[PDB]
């Protein structure tokens, strides 16, 4: 379900963080587990209703012209905690102010390990930092793999 010309951005030099780590167990549910390439490890946290906020953030080492992103199920608990809706903010390189993407992104029921793709239109040039504020579910949520995409040559 991935647009043909999207290229996943290499994540190994990303610096990632999140609002909270479920059970304060960083090794088991920490932010970095969302970008390790493995469906069976996941970021997982309290939703906005409990903890007041719910988000995952990455500082990119190489800024990109962002064409979209993708998320999978979380694999910590039942599918009723998979991400349902989110809002995105980015910060462009050299800027101290953040820009909000003005559309709520909504996801359907995930199928196995398959990601769902959310387009960023038009692509946003020079994204240095990316945050996803998870709106629902508001009790608990997370995701096992997130990727950001840029246009291939
Ligand atoms: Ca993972």
């Amino acid at each position: 379900t991935k647009p043909g010309n999207w290229s996943a951005v290499d994540r190994s030099a990303w610096s990632v963080s999140c609002s909270n780590v479920y059970a304060d167990d960083d090794a088991k549910y920490g932010a970095h587990l969302a970008i390790d390439g493995e469906i069976n490890t996941t970021w997982f946290t309290w939703g906005v209703a409990n903890a007041g906020e719910c988000w995952w953030n990455t500082v990119l080492d190489r800024p990109v012209t962002l064409t979209g992103f993708s998320v999978t199920k979380q694999s910590a608990y039942g599918s009723g905690y998979n991400l349902r809706s989110a809002e995105i903010k980015v910060r462009k390189e050299g800027e101290t102010e953040w820009v909000t993407y003005p559309r709520v992104l909504t996801f359907r029921n995930f199928k196995g390990a398959d990601p769902q793709y959310a387009a960023i239109e038009p692509p946003i040039p020079n994204v240095k930092e990316f945050r996803i504020n998870c709106l629902t579910p508001d009790n608990y949520t997370g995701f096992a793999e997130i990727n950001l995409y840029e246009k291939q040559l």
